[PDB]
């Protein structure tokens, strides 16, 4: 009782990875195939084969040439391990890589205080107190003033946004969702 065929592509010291796939034979014997993606060798990929023995669920490969290697079937996973019974393994990092990439589109949620006039609207921003340019976008503008009453004062507002590059290449806000004003409240409030 146990699957005769896996796939999967393992970790590759000078590449991107191995195609692994083993096939276990009737027979008892098993032929083994691994692909180098991204080769800068040779024999892009080359096969192995052997008889195999299975104990209770540990399984062992003896190849062609009597080297052996050992497995251990969990369910639809097939382990590699050394011949104590240990899986053999390897730790991973958490790593960016310096790359280069256009801002993000997804709006998130900003909380600043908005001002506009001339045709200019700024937002400085609570959390960074940082202050960007607003996309110009005729509804904010409106609410806006319409939220500031007997005053030209910069009023609190929460908006979903992302940035982008404008003209005049500068970033700049661009809502994504009408706003919601709060003209009483600043940013200590809550």
């Amino acid at each position: 009782p146990m699957p005769q065929s896996w796939r999967g592509v393992l970790p590759c010291a000078d590449c991107e990875g191995i195609e692994t796939s083993l096939f276990l034979e009737k027979d008892g014997t098993w032929v083994m195939n691994e692909r180098y993606l991204g080769a800068r060798e040779e024999p892009s990929s080359f096969a192995s084969y052997g008889t195999w023995a299975r104990t209770a669920d540990k399984l062992v490969l003896t190849d062609s040439k009597g080297e052996k290697s050992y497995y251990r079937a969990k369910g639809d996973a097939l382990e590699m391990l050394d011949r104590e019974g240990n899986p053999i393994e390897s730790q991973f990092n958490y790593t960016l890589e310096a790359a280069q990439s256009s801002l993000p589109m997804t709006p998130m949620t900003l909380r600043g205080m908005y001002f506009y006039m001339a045709d200019a609207a700024t937002f400085t921003d609570c959390a960074t107190g940082k202050r960007f340019m607003v996309a110009n976008n005729a509804e904010l503008e409106r609410s806006y003033l319409a939220a500031r009453g007997h005053s030209e004062k910069p009023v609190l507002l929460s908006v979903e946004g992302h940035f982008t590059l404008e003209g005049n290449p500068t970033k700049v806000l661009a809502p994504d969702t009408a706003g919601k004003f709060y003209p009483n409240q600043d940013c200590s409030s809550l």
